[PDB]
């Protein structure tokens, strides 16, 4: 069986002092070819790549895509840095230079054997009229939101096959 | 002196692949990464008591045999007590970490979850921005936390990767720190 909700709340601790102003920052996923991940991210998803970072001697670039207002983005580099990685909930796409030219690679989205990751979720303030959106965009969906138990959810897919859950916060109370 | 190859894409390649957001999606938020774990009970230690994060919602499928653990960089005192109205309140928060228990993992000793770091590789890591990664580090390691890279090992100093009880990677990193590595 699962925890008790005591049981649970025994093995968390109070935040320490020194742990007082982390924050979440980023997901990494790497992405095969970023021209179709930063197509689908910034028109199908409405995020914002704020950061580009290119490490010629390592042989990566990465993209940071987050909720974020364009002209929020600082002129200066060094000041472009420090303000793109202290944005909280940032996406960060990793692009290992040559994998769009690799026919047989592909990364693995963590939702079949061998599992782990599972998806990364946008909360959205209406399920239906952003997934209607996504179909006429030619989204691939792997759940519709009146498919299956969970009415009103849905999990779509991105050009690496990453699943992304589409909620609203508003309508899930009910699921339980 | 010759210059390293430059492979992938230039600035304005890759802003010539973006557009501009659709004003449909003014108020989307990025909310959740989800982790399936091995043991709740070690997670939920990590994750507070070396991180600080806080259990925000605690959500449970008996018929589906699993529970969810939100965990956020959130105060505890704004955890609201009625059920419907904190489930609102935790799935709108942003930059959460949803922990997925699978009943009856904790049990099998030969059972293990991927972190993404070998084949087959996808997701990488999650990342926390802190003010000092040396003193949280320093703090990490009489915590007994498993490193992957300490911060001045390897090629970015000042930059570390810890693992959770899973084995998944955690960046610790100084956004005020950064720029000098370019
Ligand atoms: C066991 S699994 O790996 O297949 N995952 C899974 C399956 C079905 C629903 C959700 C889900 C529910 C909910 C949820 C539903 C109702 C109330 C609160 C949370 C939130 C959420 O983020 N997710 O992903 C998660
Ligand atoms: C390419 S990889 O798959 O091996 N991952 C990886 C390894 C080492 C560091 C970084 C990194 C750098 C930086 C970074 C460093 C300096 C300046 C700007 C960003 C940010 C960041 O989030 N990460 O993860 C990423
Ligand atoms: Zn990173
Ligand atoms: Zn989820």
């Amino acid at each position: 069986g699962g925890l008790t909700d005591e049981a649970a709340l025994s093995c968390c601790s109070d935040a320490d002092p020194s742990t007082k102003d982390f924050l979440l920052q980023q997901t990494m996923l790497r992405v095969k070819d970023p021209k179709k991940s930063l197509d689908f991210y910034t028109r199908v998803l409405g995020m914002t790549l704020i950061q580009k970072c290119d490490f010629p001697i390592m042989k990566f670039s990465l993209y940071f895509l987050a909720y974020e207002d364009k002209n929020d983005i600082p002129k200066e580099k060094d000041e472009k840095i420090a303000w793109a990685l202290s944005r909280k909930a940032t996406l960060e796409l990793t692009h290992n230079w040559g994998t769009e030219d690799d026919e047989t690679q592909s990364y693995h989205n963590g939702n079949s054997d061998p599992r782990g990751f599972g998806h990364i979720g946008i909360a959205v303030p209406d399920v239906y009229s952003a997934c209607k959106r996504f179909e006429e965009l030619g989204v691939k969906f792997v759940k519709k939101p009146d498919d299956g138990k969970m009415k009103g959810l849905a999990f779509i897919q991105d050009p690496d096959g990453y699943w992304i859950e589409i909620l609203n916060p508003n309508k899930m109370a009910t699921l339980m």
